[PDB]
């Protein structure tokens, strides 16, 4: 026997992400605004069929290690890791795509920026951050890779362009491709989305010559013992049991079950 | 003397070449540049070639 109903779980609510799953939660998807707020959680919950998640087309790099990484996570402190007004004053920071709607409009995601020319040049882009919060910092990125060389041009002003991100556990070197591609949401090209975690103590370097979807928030996690992600449809109400399925909760002391 | 090298090692079950690259990178241990290991294992009878 089971309640049919996902609920507490020792005082402490779940993280219901909806119709989001875990890209469109780190990544900043626009329909995904209720759940980038500083909290706390006992476990995450998915919708099985969950279809906001890369609106833009494109590989996420390690998604299932990321998902096994986020599995153990207790809670996140949202900050700002690069400020969009200043840390760019030689580029246009203000770019949207129809890949993904937000309220019959265009915009992007809300932790990252698509940074094009400005003036007709596009400068050289360095940049560094240092870990100063005691914990792991989860930091996300992409790459361009547009579909012919004249959106090429006319974006980055370089046929040539290369992105480097450098730490003292990663270093590792991108450069953009171009090619013909099926149409995938109304667009050809593709972005591909990457991701790291810096200890305590570390320093992150970023360098472009050209396309680059450069970071806007970070996440400071916090480790637990007891969590987990459990898949399920049954809706959410106040219990608080000890033990949790996808199917309900359990209330008993017997050894053994078969739900 | 040379903007671009490679390095190639060929074996009958190994075939890699190498390209360096050149970044500004956090110091570890007074260094910023890296030096990159590799390693593989030659079988009876085999022959390994390097280019650089
Ligand atoms: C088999 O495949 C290969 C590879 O896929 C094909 O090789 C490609 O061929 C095309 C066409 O021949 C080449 O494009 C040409 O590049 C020339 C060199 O560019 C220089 O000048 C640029 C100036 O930038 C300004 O113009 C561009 C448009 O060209 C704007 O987008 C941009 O915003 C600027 O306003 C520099 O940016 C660049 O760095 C170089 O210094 C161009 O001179 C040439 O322009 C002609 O065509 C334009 C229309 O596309 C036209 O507007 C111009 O007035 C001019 O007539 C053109 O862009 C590729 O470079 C080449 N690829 C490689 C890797 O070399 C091959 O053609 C194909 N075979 C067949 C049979 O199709
Ligand atoms: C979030 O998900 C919904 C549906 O899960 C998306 O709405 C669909 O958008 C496509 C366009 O790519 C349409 O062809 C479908 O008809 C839409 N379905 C519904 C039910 O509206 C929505 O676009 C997603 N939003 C983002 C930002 O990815
Ligand atoms: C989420 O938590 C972060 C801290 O991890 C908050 O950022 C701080 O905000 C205060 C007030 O603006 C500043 O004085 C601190 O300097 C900020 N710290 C850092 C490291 O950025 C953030 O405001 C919180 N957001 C909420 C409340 O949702």
């Amino acid at each position: 026997s089971h309640n049919g109903k996902l609920c507490r779980l020792k005082g402490k609510a779940p993280l219901q992400l909806g119709n989001c799953n875990i890209a469109g939660w780190v990544l900043g998807n626009p329909e995904c605004e209720s759940l980038l707020s500083n909290r706390s959680w006992s476990y995450i919950a998915e919708t099985p069929n969950s279809e906001n998640g890369t609106c833009f087309p494109g590989d996420f790099a390690d998604y299932e290690e990321l998902r096994e990484q986020l599995s153990s996570v207790s809670s996140f402190e949202r900050f700002e890791i690069f400020p969009k007004e200043r840390s760019w004053p030689n580029h246009t920071t203000r770019g949207v795509t129809a890949a993904c709607p937000h309220a019959m409009k265009s915009s992007f995601y809300k932790n990252l920026v698509w940074l094009t020319e400005a003036n007709g040049s596009y400068p050289n882009l360095s940049r560094s951050y240092v870990n100063n919060q005691e914990k792991e910092v989860l930091v996300l990125w992409g790459v361009h890779h547009p579909s012919n060389i004249e959106d090429q041009r006319t974006l980055y002003r370089k046929d040539n362009a290369y992105v480097s991100v450098v730490s003292s556990n990663y270093n590792r070197r991108f450069t953009p491709e171009i090619a013909k591609r099926p149409k995938v949401r109304g667009q050809s090209g593709r972005i591909n989305y990457y991701w790291t975690l810096l200890e305590p103590g570390d320093t992150i370097i970023f360098e472009a010559t050209g396309n680059l979807i450069a970071p806007w928030y970070a996440f400071a996690l916090s480790r637990g013992p007891g969590s987990g992600i459990i898949t399920s449809n049954a809706p959410l109400d106040e219990c608080d049991t000890k033990c949790q399925t996808p199917q309900g909760a359990i209330n008993s002391s017997l050894p053994f079950q078969n739900i």
